[PDB]
């Protein structure tokens, strides 16, 4: 009754009222590639009421890059300026909007604060354009540009390069913490996603995801 | 993010763009109760209609598991009022609109696991004589309001025939098309005037000889 008409992404959805983690339900059940699944809240991501939290199944033949343009693309749609911070939130004007989740079958989660109550410092879709949002509209609309996306990245995986860069904070000074830390401008990512920093000194050095947290100066 | 306010029914719900049959999903696959599965359109049904089947494993005597079918009938009857449309049963399992048929429920089950099936014709096209919602009010109906109300009435239906399992009879009787002339078709096909239905929910049939007759389960109206 959805009426969905994208070709992978959404294929099957899968709606609870409530759920532990998206994410879980996904990695751990028998499910085909392009099942969404959406619940109005995860206990144990607690997400609450209001937010859009799905996880998407797939099984391609950069991943968390095509979450965060497609939230990116989303929110351009509704007329908010959502920029990434590398490589899987989303915020506008320095506050988080969304977060995105890869585990791996590969499964994509998403959550999105769209008119939840959020933590200090986050903010959401209600809260930036004054009012309620229509979660269903913000559903259709992300998921008509994550299944336009996932479609282009199976044929030229290199494409979302461009566009994360594009929608990315760069050209500001980043502290990387892993096991030990240093600072630099994020100049730029590269052609494996890595996230090109520029030290003081001049030493460039190239971070990959994984065991280290990005925080901004 | 339907957000969804039910108690059992729709506590989980699991679309396909298309499916063969979302009764035959229902069947086979393990679901917890309330689990609602709704599709565009069934293969073995076309896009616009609101093609869905609900899993229910009911506590109850015996018995009561023949009024499933009943619940779905009326659950269909009070979402068409809300439209402003007037639906009436045709025992056992269609929703009549001036006679013609914009509703089916069909009840199969697989261990102690009950499915309820329900097509209703909203904005997809459909054979001549039958009718939809779009056709009844004139314009496009959003079916996700439909799914919406339908679903809020089966829950409340529902739990009460957890508690209450006769009270569905009446509301089949006073929603449903009686006092009229029908022909049960088949092996000892006979004719006569549908009265009621007992509290079995059988229809009870009076021949024009005088004699009763009860039916558990082809009907034509005269």
């Amino acid at each position: 009754m959805l009426g969905l008409k994208t070709s992978i992404i959404g294929r099957r959805v899968i709606y609870f009222q409530e759920i532990t983690s998206t994410n879980e339900f996904a990695k751990t059940s028998y499910l085909e590639e392009g099942t969404v699944i959406v619940a109005d809240k995860q206990t144990m991501g607690e997400s609450p009421e209001g937010g859009l939290w799905l996880s998407i199944v797939l099984s391609p033949k950069k991943i968390v890059f095509l979450g965060a343009v497609g939230v990116v693309e989303t929110l351009k749609e509704f007329s908010i300026d959502g920029r990434i911070k590398w490589p899987n939130d989303v915020l506008v004007n320095y506050k988080k909007i969304a977060g995105v989740l890869v585990e791996g079958k590969i499964v994509l989660g998403i959550g999105l604060n769209v008119n939840n109550k959020v933590p200090n410092g986050a903010t959401s879709m209600k809260l930036e354009l004054g009012s309620e949002v229509p979660l269903l509209s913000v559903f259709r609309s992300l998921i008509t540009n994550l299944d336009r996306l996932y479609l282009n990245f199976l044929k030229n995986p290199m494409d979302i390069l461009n566009l994360v860069r594009d929608n990315m904070i760069l050209g500001v000074r980043v502290k990387i913490l892993g096991d030990g830390s240093f600072e630099g401008i994020a100049e730029d990512i590269d052609d494996f996603g890595r996230l090109i920093i520029r030290l003081d000194s001049g030493e460039v050095k190239k971070v990959i995801y994984g065991d280290v947290s990005l925080r901004f100066l």
